[PDB]
């Protein structure tokens, strides 16, 4: 009688242990996948960043109408994608967030390739892509002295602030280095 | 259950480093523009 | 890449192999490679 009851408690012990173990491994599996998720995401948050080589601007009449940004990968970065980035434009007048535009822009920005295959994705360290924003389509065409705070933000999370400072004089200067 | 506690703390250590990691870079970003000007 | 900011045009120059147009070409002055700086004494024009 006692032995029969022990076996019933035994098999119930087996099932309870299996469920407890099953919960343990399944929770471990969830945290393993979650734990793996942050390792790549946080490293891409830290490593993957935009690096701005230069910032020039076209000058028509007497005001800067196009703003040109040449960008590249950071040190030891993965594939930065410039079509999933959102540049922030805090200008002298307006203050909006620029999204990427195809073809084109207006309140959006376009990316033309300078060196490399892709014209929107930085694959290797040597690829350079030019970021195009219409200054006369986001606000008034930038005149002399105007300053723009440009915050390029990667998809994974990065910040490359560049204070595009228009030169104090545009006297007979077709293109100027902001 | 010792491994489960490790995993949650593992995740916490990752963001805490990531939170700390940002501050130097974004501060260096502000000073890189301030120094250049 | 060489960023040319001249009185008129203002573009970024890539590399070619002809003397070019909107590119630049490199001719070795002192050394083996005509495109790669390997030693401290290498000069390429
Ligand atoms: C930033 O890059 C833009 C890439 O399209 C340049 O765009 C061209 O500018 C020319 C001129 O205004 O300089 C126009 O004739 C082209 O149609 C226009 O695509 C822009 O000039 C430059 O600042
Ligand atoms: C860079 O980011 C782009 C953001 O739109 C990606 O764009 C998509 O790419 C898909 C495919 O992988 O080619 C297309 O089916 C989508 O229509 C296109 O928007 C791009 O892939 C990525 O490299
Ligand atoms: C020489 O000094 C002038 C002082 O008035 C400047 O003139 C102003 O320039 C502004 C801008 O910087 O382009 C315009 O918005 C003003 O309307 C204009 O009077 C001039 O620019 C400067 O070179």
């Amino acid at each position: 009688q006692v032995g029969i009851g022990t076996l019933i408690v035994f098999i119930a012990m087996v099932l309870v242990a299996a469920i407890a173990a099953g919960v343990l491994i399944n929770t471990a599996g969830y945290l393993q996948s979650k734990g793996s998720a942050t390792g790549e995401e946080a490293s891409a948050q830290v490593s993957n960043r935009i690096n701005i080589v230069s910032a020039y601007g076209n000058v028509x009449x007497x005001x800067v109408d196009y703003v040109n940004l040449t960008v590249r990968q950071a040190a030891g970065a993965d594939n930065i994608n410039l079509x999933k980035s959102t540049i922030q434009w805090i200008g002298p007048d307006x203050a909006t967030t620029l999204t990427y535009x195809x073809x084109x822009x207006x309140e959006n920005f376009t990316t033309x390739s300078i060196k490399g295959x892709x014209x929107x994705v930085l694959v290797d360290q040597s690829d350079r892509i030019k970021v195009i924003m219409y200054a006369x389509x986001v606000x008034x065409x930038l005149x002399x002295g105007x300053e723009v705070q440009l915050t390029v933000t990667t998809q994974y999370g990065s910040k490359t602030t560049y204070w595009a400072q228009v030169p104090e004089s545009l006297k007979d200067k077709n293109a100027v280095x902001l």
